[PDB]
């Protein structure tokens, strides 16, 4: 199996898999059950962003979600991702639609990577922003039913001609370029991501959510993993 | 009485005044007396490297020293700045010598401090570099014994002629441009500060160390602060 | 008198002072007349973008306006600062109202300087970005009748509660600190600065313009410098 | 073929294919004969450092190639790459060696390219930083000859186990992910590329040189590009 670690904003609560029974947000290492949670209230049809956080020095991951007014849901969890994660990564957003579906729309993602070694100065470093995705975008990888081009915006979940959600959907989007996350030699490793998102759903109970993740180079979408898995997990486990 | 938020690096243990009895770095909120501290290795007569960072997010602050081939120490606190600093700040480098002295001596220092609000984008953002400092430095304010220009560095303690560093000596450098370090309408307020230094002492009991600072606007080095109170405090309380 | 390099968004055209028949951008070397200028269809009511940039190898200042919708105006300059300006100077934005007027309002501003020397690296660094500006704006300098807040952005000339412009009003914005623009050591000295903005007037004809420069350090308002002269220069030569 | 773009730095004089008769820096657009080239005095067994900058309003493409003791040499070419390059390329490095030799080392790599769009506040971006190369670097693609790792440099030339350079070699570094360097919505699209190098030779002739480039995505080493060609090229036209 894949190692996955992950910031989920999740719209459907399926509680049989340890999900509270609201909306939240958590954080995920390699278990589709979250480390730690938090109650999250989503604006449907509004236009969201989260910012992930983490240093190699506090070893704290964390994350919040907030609204123009407006309402902002926060989650911390300690760890130190030198033992979780292998050295090399990619990072990626991953979205999917089961019996309930929503719009999973990326309006903009961005990412910075650093790594400072004891020597001098050292900084390695990667840094990319899409403030819109073109129609054919290669410093991306798409995957399942992701695509772009839409209103300059990118699709996660497959989107009808309408403008309508479907179900059973999953779509994923990695950036091409590998990621060095971490090193031997590197007093500070640390990276920030952020993006901003519109989750438009019609009946009175959208699913299932969306994910910033980052796994092995080679990392693809598993089995079985539309609905309540979020594209990330090949099993609830 | 100003209010002080610093990471002092400790090369002298003054332990009447609550100090350990090693060499250590520290976290300072409004009080001499660390409320984390850390041993640390001092390495005479090498460039020493110190990483600062902040999030009010995850709201812990962190530090680590490291020398090239090894040897860090770490040092972090739970704080939400919010509640201790004023809005508007600024910040600088500060070192003493007390009855015994050590060259505090700075060859480069950056600075990143970024506003991201509730809206969109949108945001505020300051960041310098100093790779090195020239005889008139406009963009630095300098204070006390500090002087700049001497083989392109930022001296903060007196240093003789022939490159000796003096007892009983104080300064400190602060940025020109007052800091936004929060806003109530700003979802994540963070900070990076980044500097190299030689520690070199010729008596086997190098002092007092370095700290770097953030105070408000007006802030100005408190009356017979030298030696142990590193600049930083009118008070060893 | 004070040393100017500006690149202004002319809105109104004077045609004794020397100005084009149409509303222009230019490039003003010490004075009110342009080096360079092309022809610029100014949107009433719409939010303009200027990008200027200057790097000090291939010695071209250049600066375009444009609006969404994609139309805009482009002028460059082949020019050395380093035989211009003053080693150290002061960043900002100046406008001015004639016997006519219009809205002269600024959403953002950003600002990046960076000197590599010959050494290595070794890179002198100042960035700064406004996306929205505070009440009390700590870290900028105004003079005129520039003001910041009630509604997030800053009014370059007097506006008045019921979002009137006024009549020859003239105002400026600069940075508090002051930048190092080039030295002798420097292989490479490169600036660029963007703002976006609102002009808004109910007349057929606003005046005068907007207009981003760099001054020395003391650089103030000349006296009679509203309307034409643009808060710029004390006299039409 | 490709369409290549580069900024050679040429040590070996080979003036039957169009160069002069000195050491040079030069500028080539889809050919081996510069379009603007330099002279360059080069100091055997010195570290020195390239910049190489480009922006879609100025139009100016512009190279400095400096050592420590100051000297440099400096070209530019008025050129838009819109016409020139396709919208998706990949950016490396290039360096060969013919029957003079010397080693072709790359101590550090930076690229940063941004398009901003009419849209007002969105941009794309992509930076990236390499002050070391470790031993296997999987967000670079290597060919021909070009190693890593084993002091963390980049030897894009053979190089045997005591440190002597290899004579008809030929390597090239390429970026992983495939860059954005223009579009059509683009008000401004530009790009710096920043690297230090160390070109030592035995023999009283070094050859041949060493180039940073840009071409087509899927763009590899011409058969018979080694010597004067550079890599970079198929043919001497
Ligand atoms: C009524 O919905 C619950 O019961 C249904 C029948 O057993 C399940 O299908 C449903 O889960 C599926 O839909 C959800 C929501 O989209 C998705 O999260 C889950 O992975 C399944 O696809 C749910 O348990
Ligand atoms: C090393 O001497 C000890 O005792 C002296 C008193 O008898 C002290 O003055 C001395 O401290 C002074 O020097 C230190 C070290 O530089 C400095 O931290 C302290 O502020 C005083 O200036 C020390 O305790
Ligand atoms: C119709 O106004 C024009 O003619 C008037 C009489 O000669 C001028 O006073 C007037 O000058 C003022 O307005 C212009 C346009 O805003 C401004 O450029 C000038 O500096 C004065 O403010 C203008 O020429
Ligand atoms: C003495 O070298 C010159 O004349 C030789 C033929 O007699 C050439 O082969 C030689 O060119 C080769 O070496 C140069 C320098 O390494 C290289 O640029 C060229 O591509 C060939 O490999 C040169 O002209
Ligand atoms: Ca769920
Ligand atoms: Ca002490
Ligand atoms: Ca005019
Ligand atoms: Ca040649
Ligand atoms: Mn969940
Ligand atoms: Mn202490
Ligand atoms: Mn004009
Ligand atoms: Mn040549």
């Amino acid at each position: 199996a894949d190692t996955i670690v992950a910031v989920e904003l999740d719209t459907y609560p399926n509680t049989d898999i340890g999900d509270p029974s609201y909306p939240h947000i958590g954080i995920d290492i390699k278990s589709v059950r979250s480390k730690k949670t938090a109650k999250w209230n989503m604006q449907n049809g509004k236009v969201g962003t989260a910012h992930i956080i983490y240093n190699s020095v506090g070893k704290r991951l964390s994350a919040v979600v907030s609204y123009p007014n407006g309402d902002s849901a926060t989650v911390s969890y300690d760890v130190d991702l030198d033992n979780v994660l292998p050295e090399w990564v990619r990072v990626g957003l991953s979205a999917t639609t089961g019996l309930y579906k929503e719009t999973n729309t990326i309006l903009s993602w961005s990412f910075t990577s650093k790594l400072k070694s004891n020597s001098t100065h050292e900084t390695n470093a990667l840094h990319f922003m899409f403030n819109q995705f073109s129609k054919d975008q290669k410093d991306l990888i798409l995957q399942g039913d992701a695509t772009t081009g839409r209103d300059g915006n990118l699709e996660l979940t497959r989107v009808s001609s309408n403008g309508s959600p479907q179900g059973s959907s999953v779509g994923r989007a990695l950036f091409y370029a590998p990621v060095h996350i971490w090193e031997s030699s590197a007093v500070v490793a640390s990276f920030d991501a952020t993006f901003t998102f519109l989750i438009k759903s019609s009946d009175s109970h959208p699913a299932d959510g969306i994910a910033f993740f980052i796994s092995n180079i080679d990392s693809s979408i598993p089995s079985g993993s539309t609905g309540r898995l979020l594209g990330l997990f090949p099993d609830a486990n």
